[PDB]
């Protein structure tokens, strides 16, 4: 491989690359803007050692004392239903509410799993509130204590707007101690001095400084039954989430996944990409037809279409190839369905009719031929009725209205399509038509699916295959050619159909307007 | 690859290389001259240890004491609207102003984000000044204190020119302490001695020395409730920005980006560069025409042009190639539009007419032919009107004025250009003209876009393709030749057009004046 | 590559190699002889530790005390206008002057940048002197103090010759301390003993020893409020610049730059170097003509020239090649101008005329032919006038005086040179001349520039190309041959012209005298 190939591949897949990278970067931005910020407070302690003091600070006696002093076993969480409600509320500038609770005693359900009882408190005004544990609604008032239904609560100084809801949990003392220990750090910072740096993290910048001051006071008071050089203050800039590294990670991750996905698609492609793939195998390509982005004949509705220009190129190529052919019959076939055989056949018939030659178009697709719909029809008396013997050769020929050539439709779909085509009446029809017309074009079903084209091809002096631009593979076309050669039918060459513009190709068609 | 190639590439791209390097170096110089200089002061302290003293110096008690003593919570910034105003003002030799403020109390808005209140003070004279916080204009006088609108201010010794504006911020004490700590360093410098080196950086060389003296005095006074060997002095040479390394980095960065960009363009080029690329594929090149930097025929306006000399070379080559041709008709075509087919065709007709031969020029580009504009025209009765049957072969031929040959214009643009050219009247016209002229030159549309040239080429004894020097690729020309061969038209060879001088080429044309 | 090639390349480029190396070595010698010498003094101190004493010696208290004692803030510099004046003065044996100044007070301008005031003192005699700060001229006398114009000066013991000028600077105390600190070093030299080695460098060998003695005394005196084992003495041999390493570096740098430059030129050469380069491509070389270092014909002025000998070799080669040629016409052409086509053509005509054969020389360079100047002329009625029809074939032929052959000049420069040559009168002239002469030689313009030679070559039975020895490339000659072949002109072979002696060649011509 070379760099031009990969650059063209990136240019072609730019829509997917951009979409994937933008999606990943949007998710990264949403996380870096909706994650709750985490602040850090710290304090500095003087030791007159300092290895066992580190274990004494993190022990459950000191931390438990702090928790008892500060009532850290009463967890209060402002309620937002979604997982992004809190982040949005912070972004909108809404001030978070808080409640001071000095006494809480839940009935302590203490079942197998839920060791932490919790209730929901809804604020009705600055004074009263509603409480529900499991649907049991009670009304309480700030100030006066509540002792009802096995529930004790004392609420002071509700500072929020009415309608807010708060989850109040009474978690066990060990759970509180473990929570405090997880966010608490002690370090020496000199490895030999009596200086210890205590650190604490949390989402409330005032609460963490109060908690660290409590820890320092408890440790100092316990030791004298040590000097606090720096009492706890909180850095106002949150330490998490780290926004810029998150966004950079998101962008780079999006780019790498996009690149590997494009590499995956490029390594898994097998369709035809240029006429050179067919010409390596030894197959003549007579034209490349682009997709016309424009029940009508294209060569009649839009004669100045680019696909019709490419078909005029095919017309001039054929006028030279079909010299020294045994008769004036051309058969168009292909490997797979919807490659474009009917499109090519009918539009070629129209462009050859505009030059003043008499053209007969035969729809010999007895299984799915729709040419009568595309030309305007009297669907009676098609090729079926003629072959089965219930029609004559003069009742089946009709005129294309905006075209200028004659045609024969398929007729009624028969039960034995391949066997009807083997009747000698088919060759009688071809020999009769070959004397009243300058050209006969026969449209057929694909050869890999059924065998009708190989029957028809015995009486055609020229045979061309239609290959679809991206769908078909080189192996398919080669197998189709060999299946034709085995039945005694020589295939003159190929027509590539439905070509589109690709930056990776480096093959230049003339698929652009000139005028 | 070899070194001659890369040297030629650099010579060719020197304009881009020089421009990019000069832009990057100019940006580096602008930064190294507009960045505010940062000075450094330092002091030396004697310790009679020295590991915990390092943590005691950087603690908030000592630094906070210094900040309280020196009023470092009053931030004063001289106001320049742009981000380069201060640098320009320093470069112009303008002396920065300063104000001594001993008492500041802003109303402490203290909203969600802006924790630092700030006002703007405009100097009206040496005595009075104007103050605005949020549009509230007040007048104050140096000396007498101001207590108005919840704002307290005391300003002493305004030393600036009238019209200056200063931002006065009252930042919080922790913010001041963090600012001081960021620019403050303590080191041991012997790792065992009682010597400590204290360092401080900042943009004011006197303020930083005062701050470091205050820190040293506070630490010394606190310890005795230590010897200061060296009091703080400031190195007069700024430590940042480091100009020479910045400029060197800018130059080297410019060179590397230029080299990679030129390498990128060289690896992405696919156009034809020399006739050897076409001759490898097996295509005869009959001439290489340079760009003529000079609605007129070039071979008539400037007969001594270099392009006309190259076209005389083509004339002598053709006089030998067109021997043993079936008729005296030459068709010029090409792959893509604006390769130079009309330019070559018409100028070749002029140079062959000056040698005394009778020449007919036919503009068979029925879609975009403009030869009638370039020759001086009676636009009626062109090739269209003749082919469609509404004109005779004697009414369509006209004389080029400054030329010396006959011509046929396209006529009115028809709706069916390819089908008009297929009329037997075209061959009748060619056979009639072939007996009254020594040479007929036919100009055509490009073959990749439309098929008209392949129709015309059946009656031309000689056919040449025009390839544009840098635009076309070898694949394009090969595809054009094969599309012609498929239609039964043998292409004699190619003409390379619009060649220019490239140091990387190492192919020598004769594109220079001799006279 | 092999060693013989590179040795020959060095032999050929020896002039450049020697010049570059000599230039670099001369610059190195000039630096190593003009750089001011820097002396070193040192002293040895005993410590009864020694880690903090190192920081105490380099502190600003001790160094500042030394500077105050020795008045090191008075900088005196003897004035030389150029940057090599001092070095030359030292080399000429001139004794540097000195002035003892005990009191200096400049007005202390103290602007934004120039913190160091300076004045210029011009010595008028042993007693009086002139002083100028900014053009303000004052007269002072040794002894009596000066207090004028805000300037205080006391000068003692002027020891210099009259006319000398000295810059006297009053630099700030910190600048003096930093200057002293930069040149001062302290080391332990045992890493554990009480021995310290103090070192000081400077351009004055007595001043530095005095300064180091002052530093030692101040440190010793301060400590007792330490033993000086060795007081300061100066090594009389300067420590910088180190001459031999500088000169060796200069020589080696010159050699490496010379070698890379010669390698650069050798890798960038593309011209023809030997006839073998042309014979690989399949081109017969019939002669190699050397440069003749000798408006005259060389074969007449200096018949025993080496170039004329090589041309006699060409004459004998041609007498055998031109057998079985269709006529007796020889055309000489070439690729590029000033390859030597006229030189070869005319001198070949002279050497063939001395053998008793009748020779006609035709100057068919209608664009820049100067043969009439070189033969002695009647410039009227040349080839132009004949072709345009205004002269006959008998009025245009003239005699070369010192030669022995006939010639036709170009005539008046025409506006249509290529079209004049296409007249059938040219072939009439050639057919008439072919019956009255044994040989006709035609000189032409180069074929890459214009096409005239390809027109003339149709009527020449033999055609030779001239290639210039170093200017032309193999690609040029091959392109010229192919441009001739395309026009139906067969080129017999080549003549290499202007060959010179190259040690790298290893191709031996016979370009030496034999006689
Ligand atoms: N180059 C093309 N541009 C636009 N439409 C095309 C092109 N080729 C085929 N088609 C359309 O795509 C559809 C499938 O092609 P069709 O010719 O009917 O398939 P089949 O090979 O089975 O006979 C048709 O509706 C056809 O009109
Ligand atoms: N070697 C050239 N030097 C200067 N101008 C040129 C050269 N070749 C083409 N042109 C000019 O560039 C324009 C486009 O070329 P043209 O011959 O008209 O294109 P086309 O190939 O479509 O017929 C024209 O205006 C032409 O005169
Ligand atoms: N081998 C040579 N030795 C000395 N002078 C030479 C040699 N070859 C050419 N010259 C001189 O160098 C100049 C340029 O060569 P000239 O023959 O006039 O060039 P051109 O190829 O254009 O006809 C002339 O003055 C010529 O006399
Ligand atoms: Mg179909
Ligand atoms: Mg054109
Ligand atoms: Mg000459």
């Amino acid at each position: 491989i070379d760099l031009g190939r990969v650059i063209g591949e990136l240019i072609d897949h730019r829509k997917l690359i951009i979409s994937i990278t933008s999606v990943f970067t949007l998710f990264a931005i949403l996380y870096a803007l909706l994650a709750t910020p985490i602040y850090e407070t710290d304090a500095l302690i003087q030791i007159e050692q300092s290895a066992p003091e580190t274990a004494l600070l993190q022990s459950r006696m000191i931390l438990g004392k702090t928790i008892d002093d500060l009532n850290l076993q009463i967890q209060i969480e402002q309620k937002y239903f979604p997982v992004i409600g809190r982040g949005l509320a912070r972004l909108m500038g809404e001030k978070p509410g808080n409640i001071d609770i000095t006494r809480l005693y839940l009935p302590d359900s203490d079942d197998i799993s839920n060791n932490t009882p919790s209730i929901i408190l809804t604020v009705k005004d600055k004074e009263n509130y509603s409480i529900n544990s499991d649907g049991i609604q009670l009304n309480g008032v700030v100030g006066t204590l509540l002792n009802e239904k096995g529930i004790s609560l004392l609420v002071n100084e509700i500072d929020a707007k009415p309608g807010d809801q708060f989850v109040i949990t009474q978690l066990p003392r060990l759970k509180a101690i473990s929570d405090l220990l997880k966010s608490f750090s002690v370090a020496d910072l000199g490895k030999d001095t009596g200086m210890l740096t205590l650190t604490l993290t949390g989402d409330n910048p005032k609460r963490i400084s109060h908690i660290l001051d409590s820890i320092s006071q408890n440790y100092l008071a316990q030791n004298i039954a040590v000097r606090i050089i720096d009492n706890a203050v909180t850095d106002p800039n949150p330490v998490r989430p780290k926004k810029t590294i998150i966004i950079v990670i998101g962008v780079v991750l999006g780019l790498i996944v996009s690149v590997v996905l494009v590499l995956f698609q490029v390594f898994l492609r097998r369709g035809i990409e240029s006429p050179e793939q067919l010409e390596e195998i030894g197959i003549n390509v007579y034209a490349s037809i682009p997709i016309s982005e424009w029940d009508t004949l294209l060569a009649v509705g839009n004669p100045a279409d680019l696909a019709v220009e490419a078909i005029r190129g095919l017309r001039t190529s054929l006028h030279f190839a079909m010299m020294e052919a045994k008769n004036n019959v051309l058969m168009i076939s292909g490997a797979s369905p919807s490659a474009g055989m009917t499109f090519i056949s009918s539009n070629l018939a129209a462009t050859i009719a505009i030059t003043g030659k008499k053209v007969l178009f035969i729809d010999a697709d007895l299984r799915k031929g729709y040419a009568h719909k595309m030309f305007g029809h009297k669907n009676d008396k098609g090729l079926s009725e003629f072959l089965s013997g219930q029609a004559a050769a003069e009742m089946i020929i009709d005129k294309v209205e905006g075209g200028g050539f004659d045609y024969i439709g398929r007729g009624q779909i028969p039960p034995n399509p391949a066997e009807l085509l083997m009747h000698p009446r088919f060759e009688q029809l071809l020999n009769w038509a070959s004397q009243n017309y300058d050209l006969i074009i026969i449209d057929t079903p694909p050869i890999l699916a059924v065998t009708d084209a190989a029957i028809i091809g015995r009486y055609a002096g020229t045979c061309l295959l239609v290959a679809r631009f991206e769908k078909n593979t080189v192996k398919e076309i080669d197998v189709s050619m060999k299946r034709f050669e085995q039945s005694g039918v020589v295939v003159k060459g190929c027509i590539l159909n439905g070509v589109v513009k690709k930056a990776s190709s480096y093959y230049r068609y003339g698929h652009y307007h000139y005028g």
